[PDB]
Parts: C-alpha cells; structure tokens; sequence
C-alpha cells in the first residue's frame, strides 16, 4: 500500500490458468521478470519460460520451449515487446514450483 508511485502489473497465462505478476516497468530485464515469478509464483528461472504466443502452452516437452527463444536473454528488456500494465503473456516451466517464506524484520 503506497501513494504516488503506480506499480506495474501484467498478465500471465500458464497451463494451471491465468495468472498475474507485478513489474516495476521497461527499465527492468527479464532477469528482473523471472526473479519477480520466481518471487511470486515461486517458480525457477531455470525453469521459468517466458513467450509472448499462446503456442507456449503447446510445448509439453523441453526441446519445444527451446522453440521459444524471445524472453530467454536475461539481459534483455520487456520493451523488446512492449508490455504495458495490461498486456499478455505466456508462462511454461518444468516441473512444478517451490516453497514461498518471507519475515520482515527491522535491525
């Protein structure tokens, strides 16, 4: 909960549904994004596939994410697509995920 700074928010598709992730914007990578889901949804970035075509959730093998190599460069940015808050995307991993943890402390 802040006021002033908007966040970014996407929508993912997956094979267990549709599913959203929150961004910062374009300045961000996809190192970024997958750390974000991986964050999120608790998925690896080993595994974590990224692909702007539905055609992703066709894939049922891993030779055929290898087909989708467009958010693959961890270096590269989202605006190679331009996602903005509302776009689509397509999420494949292997697998399944892992387990979530987090305790806010002030030292």
């Amino acid at each position: 909960g802040s006021s002033g700074s908007s966040g970014t928010m996407l929508r993912v598709r997956s094979r267990d549904g549709l599913e959203r992730v929150s961004v910062d914007g374009p300045h961000i990578t996809v190192s970024q994004l997958k750390t974000l889901i991986q964050d999120q949804l608790q998925i690896p970035i080993h595994n974590q596939t990224l692909s702007t075509n539905r055609n992703l959730l066709l894939a049922k093998s891993p030779s055929d994410f290898l087909a989708f190599t467009d958010m693959a460069d961890p270096n590269l940015r989202i605006s190679s697509l331009n996602l903005a808050h509302g776009s689509m995307v397509y999420l494949a991993y292997e697998g399944e995920r892992t387990i979530r943890g987090s305790g806010p402390s002030s030292g």
